[PDB]
């Protein structure tokens, strides 16, 4: 029995849908959901996804407000739907997937996992919620998280971190660390090695190594003498060189975090959402050197170094693969006599 | 001869309705406001109000630009109206009320508060308007504040600080602490004695007591035994708990100030809008222990252990009514053996 | 070949339009302009424009990002229109002019700047296009910036700093200090000595001078004895009077951040666009002390001390005509028994 | 090379799209899409569909312009999705189907109906375009509509009538009688014996037997005479009574353009879409007799004799389900004493 | 001392804007401007224009209510601005022009057509307005109407009809017949000889001649023997071919009245605007014969026979330009053996 006065019954009482009955005046204009309070129109929602404001405004109630996967990890594992569940994109304000199971009339495309619309999808399923674990093993197609074995299915460990409403954590109180498996065509797919990235803000950036401690604490000259980083090109990729009128490397994180206590710049997220590698337009407030597209990766300084210690420097110009958050990551690696000139995400 | 490029002019000009002539071209797109300056569009004014674009436009040029009561309070006395004057609700850009009485044309109930449509309504008086005090006198609804003595009315001291262009603040060069007075069916009420909340923001926050210097500076423990705090749960209430999924306690905003130092959180105002009690669904980043309806109340800590030290702890769970901003405030008093275990402003 | 799926397809893989050939799915709702990713639809533009959505879109992506003069200077010299290109106001979230030259077919009035339609109207050059100085010198009327001389015109150096991108600097690494050149009716005009605002922030303002430091640093009484300001009333005028109802004073920017370090204040940019003098209505939090229309200026402490200081004390009340940005700006100067009781920008 | 300035430049030029080279400046404005011609904005297309004004757009301009089957047919016979064209729904404004096949990058499903997402979905498949008999052949679900024999495969002869740009006609110089097929799980399926909908209007009414033509122009008692109508309450169902508030029968198409000739009435579509049976709101604006649910279905008089003729006439209530346009039409069938009282299409 | 609330006063006192002191309650929803009354809103204004919605609710106020020249008229004449009026354009819903001259604050770009940036404009002027004969004397571009003769200038008669408020008539109480007057560059130009297009409907078409009366009423081979047209194609050309899937020729507005008598036909105007030459998507009703692009003129029958009965029949095909309401209407020849095949307005 589900409606628009019950859903926001349920955001008024609850702080967001909880299955309780009840009904309170509501008011829809453009795309905002409003209430009445003492006489007055109090704003509970505004829309800022493509769907109908009291279709978003539902979904957005019937968000799972327990830690999920981060939408990139589920994008790069090709997740399609979720199974009885939204996972709310905060990136975006807007639901994470276009059709929903069992949630919404106005989304569903089927009300259980098991109807035969769903076999084609990668189907999110929370081992967390009875029977999803059960539910994966009979979808052709979806993706799986536990907080423990599932008998006979190997795991792959996840990120340390999850997306608990919009907050990226890693959890004390909760777990966040969840085991992944994947199916395609009903056949259970070996996940690959990977490496994931950190999930950090330029703001509230904060070290998670000895490392990255001294990367942040010591000069350039420095900590490229301490770490054995000469002839890699960390003066040009890490801590980024801007002499120039076209800003030079600048491709990771933590090197943004460095140059961001000294001085500001602009960051323009021109595809404004959670992915692996972020491309920015940045401009240097301090020097002026800008660059429209940087690829931005977040990735731990010690997982950075052993990549590209890891690599064959003997040829001038050469795609090398790694996996990341599940997904393949092309770097483009250019070299010179035995040392390397530039490291980076490979813009497509 | 009002106008909507009347209004306009003045805003220009004047930085908000003065009563001047002049007009200014304006263009009105969507909900937006605009005026041609150097040839190009302006933005004036935003639209986040349910009321046509140009209506709210001239509300909001029209606002009070003296100290004002915080819509709190006035929602707690029961105020429906204004009298020939408008309260911007800031926390919900919006008027404070539905209608008005000598102010614009398309929201007008009546010219003057003497006009038999306003005798049912709780009308807000200003004495420092000339002939305010002795409208609330012939009013049969109203609430009335002034800056001194009304002969023959008791008054009730309001709190300290008033919201002066959406600033809460306690005046230095202008007077924002008001005596009040309120009318139900032509019979003075006799106003309650009431605690009032400090109205703080979690980022700008500063102790007013000797008490709130301790709790900010010293250690749980230390403060609790200086205090004589023990057996009254200011461990679960005031300071959180942290360990477990559902975030316990954390009902103080002095609490959630000593946390916000240490490590950040997310409070969803999930009803934004000014309250005596806020409800927020609350996330803490550091454990990811969350409550999805965590009632927070700004009392000065000394006024809040004055509460909890007045109660008799030898029922299992009791309603405890507080009268707080002039409203009963219903808490829910948990205890055991003697000791508190929860008090919370009561979840309705 | 211009199209919307083609300008979404540069902004998509080149972070703004760079005239290459493509094409990304779009849909447009209201005034936002979407691209399909992974399936789901990602916020490319929210038009804040009054031109329709697909062309302010578009007008955005072929924004101008190189640094280019500030849109206040634009304003001061009297620019229509910019040559090929797009000057986007940052501060408007809009095109700083009504219609374009060889950019885009909804808002071209010309697709050259030679042609008789352009003539009447002042035509933004930039010395650095190939061809635009030339264009210049054809030009009835014109604005032009180089960064180096012109054979046979007479230059005038402008403001050190630029914007690039929205982000106001002095160039390290890029020029940004041009030379300013301008023709009124095939004339060749002659621009007047000029001081020039500093374009700072209250958050991040940098004092960029000694007597900056020192006013900055010092108390007010012994800056106003070091630096000989006695008579002055820099007491009002930059330090402000918060003791009365109305805020005196604080006119300069200097002035306001030295105040911002100590307490905070609300100032309401009511008229929000780029300007010499800006105008805001001001609260002050700590003391409730406010003004409608605080007319605040960023010029340099010492170029503020020379204006007032070179000015007749002897006369009631004058007008002070100085040029600030090439615009003529008028003061008023309130003088008694030969000393300053306040200098502010004219409020029109 | 699909773009918006392309799709325009077709519907200006072309009257839809019809893939020539060419780009023509548009503008869109909420829901509209305007075009630049002699300066001035015009009109190409509003949008009324729930889809992006700007993929509506491109659908309408991709729409089928030869004569297609209508709206109730196609779902009728379980359609989801048409292969490589759009049928566009002229009742309700919007594209009959929610995806589609090689048309549309933001519609698209797949670019050829051979594409495994297409074997779950009936595909409509037009044997007037080359190779889409042979689609049919291998898809797993589909309809097939051809104007001549299919090889192996026995037809069912549709309706005489078909749309084209919207009118529902029987072609004299285009062929509007189909023969369909429809395969389901890769089996082709033997149609039903079906009665056909008539598909005319209430105003442009004409009749197609000599029975409709002595329905119109004989009078009530001399026609159930002449056709020995006695007992089957024809007075009631066909003819309609009007001498209750409650309006009594009229079902029949026929009986409402009989009324329609002699007095005028309101029929509130209060469901606007292609439907075998239509609910309409009636109001009688002679007499006032109305009825808020009156279903009217327009079969050939001759066609709704041999039904009700059909029947046994023995028990008091029952449903009489009837194929008509493919499906399953329920009817409601109330006798007493061996005479029918009402015979009307059942609303459930 | 104009205003949003004036123009509105005017409009509901008025039925347009007339110059009257007063204001009404205004409100702005979306694009749509209401007005209270007794109480309730009142729609008063529809927007349809891409202007803001009180800029064209103003220009609409302020429309020309005098029988004025159709804007088809206008535009093949160069008309860009009108002098202090505003020509709507009621097949539009919007100002025939961009800007005006002495109207709407936010249009006009002068307030007398004498300024300089209405010199290069080809500006409307009315002669029946006082001073604006001489007006168009010292204008440099300029058309003029008149409804006698002006001193030194040699007169174009225009067509018998004008456009009074959205309704096209040849005036009885009015007069409708206009003198024509160009200048071009300071020069009074001779205008060319003309033919005129009748401006009829296809619901009210009404016969202007002996020759168009026998069109009506005689049958096809009679008319086409009275006539003496055999070997001219008028069977195809203005009677139009509804044999084939494409309708053949079709291209004279009383070809098509003719047809509407007999049968009716879905004419789509995918341009919506006024021209000479309309192009519109025909589907006849009866037969299914249909053209994407039909153009439809109306001429007169005999000054289209005197047209066709004027060329050379020797070539295959040509382009046969026509000056029909003073512009350049290219027309298509198809010849073969001496005879016509087809003679179309080309689509270009
Ligand atoms: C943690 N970790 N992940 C990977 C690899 C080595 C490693 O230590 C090798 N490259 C792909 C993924
Ligand atoms: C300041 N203050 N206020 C109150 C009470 C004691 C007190 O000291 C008693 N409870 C209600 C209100
Ligand atoms: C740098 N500078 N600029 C000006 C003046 C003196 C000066 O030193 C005189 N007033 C106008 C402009
Ligand atoms: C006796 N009787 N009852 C009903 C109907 C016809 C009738 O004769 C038709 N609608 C439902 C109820
Ligand atoms: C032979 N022939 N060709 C054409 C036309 C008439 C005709 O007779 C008219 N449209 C363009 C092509």
């Amino acid at each position: 029995a589900m409606s628009l006065e019950n859903v926001a019954f349920n955001v008024v009482n609850k702080g967001h849908f909880d299955g309780q009955q009840g009904e309170v005046p509501v008011s829809i204009i453009n795309n905002t959901v409003y209430t009445k309070v003492d006489g007055v129109d109090v704003e509970l929602f505004e829309n800022k996804t493509t769907l109908p404001v009291n279709v978003a405004f539902e979904l957005w109630a019937k968000r799972n407000i327990k830690p999920v996967p981060e939408v990139k990890i589920l994008n790069n594992l090709g997740v399609d739907i979720a199974a009885n569940t939204v996972i709310w994109d905060y990136k975006r304000d807007a639901p994470a997937h276009i059709s929903t199971i069992g949630v919404c009339s106005m989304t569903d495309i089927a009300k259980k996992p098991t109807e035969t619309i769903c076999a084609p999808l990668t189907v999110f399923f929370d081992g967390r919620v009875d029977g999803q674990v059960d539910l994966f093993r009979n979808a052709r197609n979806g993706v799986l998280i536990t907080e423990g074995s599932v008998k006979g299915l190997q795991p792959s460990v996840g990120p340390k971190q999850a997306s608990l409403n919009g907050v990226t954590l890693i959890g004390e109180a909760v777990k966040t660390q969840f085991n992944y498996y994947k199916k395609v065509d009903g056949v259970v797919q070996q996940l690959p090695e990977t490496y994931f990235t950190q999930s950090r803000n330029l703001q509230e950036f904060k070290p998670r190594s000895q490392m990255e401690i001294d990367f942040l604490e010591l000069a350039m000259d420095e900590f490229i003498e301490r770490y054995k980083l000469e002839g890699y090109a960390f003066e040009h990729i890490v801590y980024g060189d801007f002499s120039h009128s076209q800003l030079g490397g600048l491709h990771l994180l933590i090197g943004l975090a460095k140059r961001f206590k000294e001085s500001p710049f602009e960051l323009e997220d021109f595809i404004p959402m959670d992915s692996t590698v972020k491309n920015y337009f940045i401009t240097d407030a301090q020097t002026g050197s800008s660059k429209c597209v940087c690829s931005v990766i977040d990735l731990l300084l010690d997982d950075f170094v052993e990549i590209i210690k890891s690599q064959d420097l003997s040829v001038v110009s050469k795609v090398v693969k790694v996996t990341i958050d599940y997904t393949e990551i092309s770097f483009m690696l250019w070299c010179k006599d035995g040392h390397v000139e530039t490291f980076y995400p490979k813009l497509q």
